[PDB]
């Protein structure tokens, strides 16, 4: 195993280093506005060394953006695919690449058999080529790597099955900035090449000047280079035709033959395309070839990529003809005119890369190595696309919830083979596809029109319901005596209970477990732990009486705490934000202990009075002018007081001090250690009154954020033996700090309401001497070092915070983990900040045609980890990565993959069992079974189950290792006949494993295994 901490990779281009050096001046470079006038030596190409040009037709089809997926499919995409089928069938030399399999699968399934055969034929013969082959072309900033893999697999499994092809070249022309997470997954999924387009214009300029637009992109910690994936970065401002034939859009526009009038399109540079004829073909070729040779100067081989396409192009048959015929006249003239020394033709993406590598292999070029990412993207001037790291945060949070439900559903149902009648496969496929669809770069990015966002939400909601059905049928089967198990596949044996989604104050969706001597004395509940190690976590349930005790299935008492159910109300009469306690339902909380990838059953029983093992939290409402807060049968009276500073400590955990406004001000790790200054503060960014406006994409603040005026907020303090909390009703945010004995959990119920042109940010102020350094993660896969650059505007120093961020000095680190992707930064030494929501009245000119005025209440969750790191073995100062500690990593897992909770829905569960998986291996803490998915239906003689195993890398800080067993996923199910290591999509077998044993992987590595069972 490579050491991912101590050896700094030596690469030709390291993006953080490059950023530190570049000036980013936005100078008018002439026709190539963000470059310079490219010059070339006409003698470079000659009879013995021609410029081979591949014109690659394409059509960017967004699976929802300004229309929904189905509206685009009906209005555009099915026509584009129907016409591509016909035109390619009829013109053997024409080529076309297709990226979005969600649309392709939708189309293909609707085709009659004759057409399906024709389609398979033009794919088999090389005319229609799939690039990437994912369900979508995902966002690369907010997406979790697990979902990026899911959607890649969903599209590629479909392609393998129906088209019998697996793309090895990736095409990503529209995500707003690019992540090294893509080559990481692609290279482990059989890919050999990839292409990206939206990178900062200064980066394009800089790499173009060094002919570093093509590089072997390896991971920032990869010293050896085995993660390397050849990457082609396009040079220009857009993937449209004006910006893909060469440096001068005014000339390239003349070669987009769809811009002539009848199609309603034209060239904004005022020179229109002209039909090619024998009389103008030489002059038109003179121009075009000159653009091609200029573009070629930016690369190292004699093979040139010329994308030919734009959004939803190649729709009309007349469009296919006008593009094809004119280009064919150009090629016939150009290839027969020796003085150009060019051979041009239509080609596919793979053809381009194959030829590039043939040149490489002929020793014609050597490519630079590169590590780093391509955030935050700016397409021009100071228009940095960091706004979408936060836009529509409700759905960004919903993405992580569904991410986990899909994993839990596939995992829980994987243990058994299911009769087709149970419709397990059907529900899982729907869930995977709706979550996969949302990975689209107008999905989770929050950059779609309002009615499209609604479509994605509805799709995700049905996916959540599908996961729940599968999960609950699976639990019932796993914990019921086999000879008693009598499933009704449409029956709800259990109701899932989720305490954080939609979340208290977002939706009253949790069921109350109703107990009573005259109706039901007790209720079984079950917890599932998708993580491959024994895990304890507090869980809570609403119950109709505060007098409830908990026992496990051996009937041992489990210590529990009951607290009131508090809801905050923006009281439009008193004009205050204050809490009301339920007088009919209460929260019972207890520590569940659950086996690795397993289940544990508990029982909640009512009694007429306080049970022996249940304690009650005290509650204190701090505000001037209080009124009574009755809590029905709750046994402890609420106390009142004027606002004041308070301190709390749960268990042996840290002691936290809060200001009289209910906000954290310090953390004391142990009883005599210092009260470390850690202050939460909420601020607001506005929008510029002149100049460019922030929108769904762009963050264009009118200066540093200003503090939210808090007034004298109502602060509620609940103190219990297992869980205490401090909640405060601030304008737009009910901010809650929850303590359970370790790092606190922070929850913000964010309702930006009607505050127009406002972005609410949550900032942490500490005295950590972090200087200009901070770390943020990329797709929940790795942490990359960021350096705040004052030579760039504030919005450029904002980065995606998909799952966590931290600052540290030599001795102390503060890590903020998130249950949802949001944008954030460290704008000053000792600070961390992360945007909560943003509401913008204006469109920001990237085509969306609206601002963001559809905000809705969202419950953001976090874990805040203050730690000493002076004893941790950290990377050197020059290393571009950072790594979590055991505690921060576990804190991230508690947000992304909490225990799942199930309430038995009927009065009595006959044949109930207490636990499942007590014999599953409890693997080392840095290892995760990211995916467990049965790959065969029940009628398959040889059953196959796929596993994706990921090991992160945690810092060694002096804590002795301890126990753990080796996890061999191939022996998790019985009767194993074969164990194979495979690509991450499970589509290709890479290694037959001796003894049918699946080895664990190395730190930061990810492997996929498939076990076959007789
Ligand atoms: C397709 O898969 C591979 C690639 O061509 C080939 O060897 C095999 O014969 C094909 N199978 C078909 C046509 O289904
Ligand atoms: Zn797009």
């Amino acid at each position: 195993c490579q050491d991912v901490v101590q050896d700094v990779p030596n690469v030709d281009v390291q993006m953080l280093e490059l950023y530190d050096r570049m000036s980013f001046k936005d100078i008018d470079g002439g026709v190539w506005k963000q470059g310079w006038n490219i010059k070339y030596d006409p003698l470079k190409y000659n009879a013995h060394h021609k410029l081979k040009v591949f014109v690659v037709p394409h059509s960017h089809n967004d699976p929802g953006w300004i229309q929904t997926f189905e509206e685009y499919y009906q209005h555009d995409t099915k026509h584009i695919l129907s016409n591509a089928l016909r035109h390619l069938h009829d013109n053997p030399e024409m080529k076309f690449i297709w990226a979005e399999i969600s649309y392709f699968a939708r189309f293909y399934h609707d085709l009659g058999e004759n057409k399906k055969l024709q389609m398979k034929s033009i794919v088999k013969n090389g005319q229609l080529e799939f690039v990437t082959g994912g369900w979508v072309m995902p966002d690369e900033a907010n997406s979790h790597w697990r979902n990026v893999l899911l959607q890649l697999t969903e599209g590629q499994t479909w392609l393998k099955q129906f088209m019998n092809v697996t793309p090895t070249a990736s095409w990503a022309i529209d995500p707003f900035g690019h992540s090294p997470t893509m080559p990481y997954i692609l290279q482990k999924s059989g890919f050999k090449n990839m292409l990206i387009q939206r990178t900062h214009y200064s980066v394009k300029k800089e790499l173009a000047q060094q002919r570093q637009l093509e590089f072997l992109w390896r991971q920032i910690w990869d010293n050896k280079g085995d993660t390397a994936l050849f990457t082609h970065m396009m040079p220009f401002y857009s993937y449209d035709i004006p910006h893909t034939c060469g440096p001068d859009p005014k000339v390239c526009c003349q070669f987009d033959f769809k811009r002539m009038g009848s199609f309603g399109l034209s060239c904004p540079w005022k020179v229109p395309p002209r039909t090619i004829s024998d009389q103008n073909v030489a002059a038109r070729s003179d121009l075009l070839v000159d653009q091609w040779k200029k573009k070629a100067e930016l690369y190292r081989t004699n093979v040139l990529l010329i994308p030919l396409g734009d959004d939803f192009r190649f729709k009309q048959n007349t469009e296919w003809d006008v593009q094809r015929v004119n280009y064919e006249r150009l090629f016939e003239h150009i290839n027969s005119q020796a003085h150009f020394n060019v051979q041009a033709q239509f080609g596919t993406l793979q053809e381009y890369f194959d030829a590039v590598h043939q040149a490489e292999r002929a020793g014609q070029a050597e490519f630079p190595t590169l590590s780093g990412d391509f955030f935050t993207y700016a397409d021009r001037s100071d228009n940095y696309w960091s706004g979408y790291y936060t836009s529509r945060p409700y759905h960004k949070r919903m993405d992580r919830v569904l991410m986990h439900y899909v994993r839990a559903a596939e995992m829980l149902s994987a243990w058994h083979s299911w009769d087709g009648m149970a419709r397990i496969e059907e529900r899982l496929e729907q869930a995977r596809r709706e979550l996969s669809l949302f990975q689209h770069h107008d999905g989770i990015t929050g950059t779609a029109k309002t009615h499209v966002v609604v479509d994605y939400e509805q799709r995700m909601q049905e996916a959540l319901k599908a996961c729940q059905m599968v999960m609950q049928q699976s639990v019932y089967r796993l914990l019921t005596k086999p000879s008693i198990y009598s499933p009704d596949f449409s029956f709800s044996y259990f109701t899932l209970d989720d305490s954080r989604w939609p979340g208290s104050g977002v939706e009253d969706s949790r069921t109350t477990i109703i107990l009573g001597e005259d109706i039901l004395p007790s209720k079984h509940v079950v917890m599932h732990n998708t993580l491959p190690h024994w895990r304890e976590q507090l869980v809570d349930f609403y119950v109709s009486s505060p007098f409830v005790s908990v026992t496990d299935l051996a009937n041992n008492p489990v210590e529990a705490q009951v607290s009131p159910v508090w809801s905050w109300h923006h009281d439009t009469l008193t004009k205050t934000i204050h809490p009301q306690g339920s007088t009919t339902k209460y929260r019972i909380i207890f520590k569940a202990r659950v086996p690795p990838m397993g289940l544990a059953t508990y029982v909640l029983t009512i009694s007429d009075s306080k049970p022996e093992h249940t304690s009650y939290a005290s509650n204190l409402l701090l505000r001037k002018n209080p009124t009574s807060l009755p809590l029905g049968q709750y046994p402890e009276d609420v106390k009142f007081g004027d606002p004041r500073e308070i301190s709390l400590r749960v268990g042996n955990g840290p002691t936290l001090a809060f200001s009289e406004q209910g906000l954290l001000k310090s953390i004391q790790l142990t009883q005599d250690s210092p009260h470390v200054p850690v202050h939460f503060k909420f601020l607001k960014y506005g929008v510029r009154s002149h100049g460019d406006r922030s929108g769904a994409y762009l963050f264009l603040p009118n200066g540093p954020a200003s503090p939210v005026e808090l007034g004298q907020p109502v602060v509620l303090v609940t103190k219990g033996k297992l869980e205490s909390s401090v909640s405060v009703g601030l304008p737009s945010v009910v901010h809650q700090t929850i303590m359970r004995g370790g790092a606190p959990e922070i929850r913000n119920l964010v309702d930006i309401g009607s505050l127009d042109n406002t972005e609410i940010v949550m900032r942490l102020e500490t005295h950590i001497d972090s200087g200009d350094i901070f770390y943020t993660d990329l797709n929940g896969l790795q942490f990359i070092k960021r350096r705040r650059l004052d030579k760039l505007p504030l919005q450029a120093n904002y980065y995606p915070i998909p799952s966590g961020m931290f600052i540290e000095d030599a001795n102390t680190r503060l890590t903020l983990l998130t249950g949802q992707p949001l944008g954030g930064s460290s704008l000053a030494s000792g600070e961390l900040e992360i945007m909560q929501d943003r509401r913008l009245a204006s469109d920001d000119e990237r085509g969306l045609g609206q601002g963001v005025l559809d905000n809705k209440p969202v419950l953001h969750i976090y874990r805040l980890v203050l730690e000493k790191v002076n004893n941790c073995v950290r990377p050197s100062k020059l290393h571009p990565a950072g790594y979590l500690t055991s505690a921060a990593h576990k804190a991230s897992q508690s947000l992304l993959d909490p225990l799942d909770k199930f309430i038995f829905a009927e009065n009595e569960w006959i044949g109930a069992q207490g636990q499942f998986g007590g014999d599953h291996p409890s693997a080392r803490e840095d290892l995760d079974v990211s995916v467990m998915r049965r790959l065969t239906k029940s009628s398959a003689k040889t059953q196959r189950v796929g596993y994706v195993l990921h090991r992160t890398n945690l810092m060694q800080c002096g804590t002795p290792e301890e126990h753990t067993q080796k996890l061999d996923v191939c022996h998790l199910l019985p009767n194993v006949a074969r164990c194979e290591r495979t690509t991450l999509t499970f589509l290709q077998n890479l290694e037959h494993l001796d003894g049918m044993v699946a080895p664990e992987v190395c730190p930061m590595e990810t492997a996929a295994y498939v076990s076959s069972h007789s």
